[PDB]
């Protein structure tokens, strides 16, 4: 059997979006905010093998406190706040998914990575998203990772209270 190792450390995207204010008029399911990062088409090899090998790469959402709902939208610890991760380019997929190809050297195809903030419920809460990993793509090991720092995405929907 073939052996495949990781020739280079993973490509990383910090998904910092800053402060976002949710409008009450925004209908359910629609986009609150979106952000797109590009990765230039590269000569760098992330996976290398000894033989010609057929590999299956999985696109994984790994962040704790995220449950997958319908249409690949992930609910949050923040009420009525959804997340959708997508990649567009030569290889295009909405997380989660998996890609299969064959070769002995493997590059990352120049592409765009897109984070979507979705309105899950008619009533939306407030808060800051947790620090750490969110996305992991690779053939049994991460070659493409997306994550957040502290205070990189703050969602503030104005509340109407009783008096």
């Amino acid at each position: 059997g073939s052996s495949c190792w990781q020739s280079n450390s993973a490509y990383e995207i910090n998904m910092a979006m800053g402060r976002v204010v949710v409008s009450p008029d925004l209908p359910v399911g629609s986009v609150i905010a979106t952000k797109t990062w590009t990765m230039p088409d590269n000569n760098t090899i992330y996976v290398t093998c000894d033989r010609n090998t057929t590999l299956k790469s999985d696109a994984k959402v790994v962040a704790a406190g995220l449950v997958q709902g319908a249409n690949k939208v992930y609910s949050t610890a923040i009420p009525g706040i959804g997340l959708r991760f997508s990649r567009k380019g030569a290889i295009s997929m909405i997380y989660p998914d998996s890609y299969t190809t064959t070769g002995s050297s493997f590059r990352l195809a120049g592409s765009t990575f897109t984070l979507d903030i979705i309105k899950t419920s008619t009533t939306t809460g407030s808060g800051t998203l947790a620090s750490g990993p969110y996305t992991e793509y690779g053939p049994g090991f991460t070659i493409l990772k997306t994550s957040l720092n502290a205070d990189a995405i703050t969602i503030v929907s104005p509340s109407c209270t009783i008096l």
